[PDB]
């Protein structure tokens, strides 16, 4: 009926199956965690600034954003409103990302973000 039908073949989909992310704790500011690509639409029309979209996240975590590098290439950037601390406890969170083109294409995916403990500098507060 529909499930048997290859619905994916006759529709546009993102390049690089989603989705994983991993950075060395919150040590690097504004450093991309992972990059994802989108298949070129037949229309190939340009998209407005702020490529769609972050719909949800697994709490408690605030330090991520979407960076549209160009055309159909983008990556998630770390260190936003607040920084992430390993000592807090949580090390992984899933981000529900919604993707929409100008033509009206749609796709929802989950992006896991991992936090890795980073060693403090040899010099610092005594
Ligand atoms: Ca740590
Ligand atoms: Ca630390
Ligand atoms: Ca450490």
């Amino acid at each position: 009926m529909a499930s048997d039908y290859k619905d994916d073949d006759d529709k546009l989909h993102l390049i690089l199956l989603p989705a994983t992310g991993n950075v060395a704790e919150n040590s690097p500011p504004g450093t991309s965690v992972h990059k994802f690509s989108v298949k070129l639409s037949a229309s190939l029309s340009p998209v407005i600034p702020g490529f769609p979209q972050i719909v949800n996240s697994n709490p408690l975590t605030e330090a991520f954003r979407v960076n549209w590098l160009s055309g159909t290439y983008f990556e998630v950037v770390t260190t936003g409103m607040e920084q992430l601390d390993f000592e807090t406890g949580p090390n992984i969170f899933d981000l529900q990302i919604y993707v929409k083109d100008e033509v009206g294409v749609t796709d929802l995916q989950v992006l896991t973000v991992q936090v890795t403990d980073v060693n403090e500098p040899p010099g610092g507060t005594k």
